[PDB]
């Protein structure tokens, strides 16, 4: 019965939790299907415990990823800042508890999600593991 973001949104309410952002490209495409590597571009699937998902990618990559996913994509070009662009696209992004991918992420996409993201970050890769 339940898809396998449905278990990600049941792991972040059982947390208190309203989101997840999902960073790696294998457990991106274990999630949805879509399967991408961004290489040194920013990728993000923001799973929300109480609102549709929306995946942001690398302009290049939105029109196939919108041809596969039943939820909203959105991107950046080059010349755009992708953390401008993700807090501009995003309507929530004051969340108490994120889960996020501890043993992918880098500091330095880190300290990028903090500048876009206000709460408190907590490590979902034992999850991830867990669920495969
Ligand atoms: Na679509
Ligand atoms: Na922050």
């Amino acid at each position: 019965a339940m898809s396998k973001l449905d278990r990600i949104r049941h792991f972040l309410n059982e947390n208190k939790s309203g989101l997840a952002i999902v960073s790696d490209p294998v457990t991106v495409n274990y999630l949805t299907g879509f399967d991408c590597d961004p290489h040194e571009r920013q990728m993000f699937l923001f799973v929300y415990e109480n609102r549709e998902p929306a995946l942001f990618v690398p302009a290049l990559e939105v029109a196939r990823a919108s041809s596969v996913l039943d939820f909203p994509v959105f991107g950046y070009v080059d010349s755009e800042n992708p953390w401008q662009k993700i807090k501009a696209g995003l309507a929530s992004t004051d969340i108490p508890i994120i889960y996020a991918e501890f043993d992918n992420l880098n500091v330095t996409k880190f300290q990028g999600l903090q500048t876009v993201f206000e709460g408190r970050f907590e490590n979902l890769t034992p999850f991830i593991h867990k669920m495969r």
